[PDB]
């Protein structure tokens, strides 16, 4: 099993971008997933993350009313939709996996995530 990301690269401020990551076959596809991300010189942050078993999702303050997920089944991808992006968004995206739910404690806990994909890096620039 692998998570592969896409959708990296460098976007204008006030911009929006498009994450996503694939898992392989039908893993995870009733479970859960998160999107973290790892700015310059930090730790890893979480962003969001969904339970895919009812679809239910869960975000950083920083991100609210901002950053959405979407989901496509029949290509067991989940995808990271990020609009008005700040420079301060600048980061290496990572998705995570993990079997059995996430609720509004855990999902944030990166280390209750133990699949990961390579990270796509983010660069917002005018």
């Amino acid at each position: 099993v692998q998570l592969v990301e896409s959708g990296g690269g460098l976007v204008q401020a006030g911009g929006s971008l498009r994450l996503s990551c694939a898992a392989s076959g039908r893993s995870f596809s009733r479970d859960a997933m998160g999107w973290f991300r790892q700015a310059p010189g930090k730790e890893r942050d979480v962003v969001a993350a969904i339970n895919l078993n009812g679809g239910r999702t869960y975000s950083a303050d920083s991100v609210k009313g901002r950053f959405t997920i979407s989901r496509d089944n029949d290509k067991n991808t989940v995808y990271l939709q990020m609009s008005n992006l700040k420079p301060e968004d600048t980061a290496v995206y990572y998705c995570a996996a993990r079997e059995g739910d996430v609720g509004l404690v855990s999902y944030k806990r990166s280390s209750n995530y133990p699949y990961w994909g390579q990270g796509t890096q983010v660069t917002v620039s005018s």
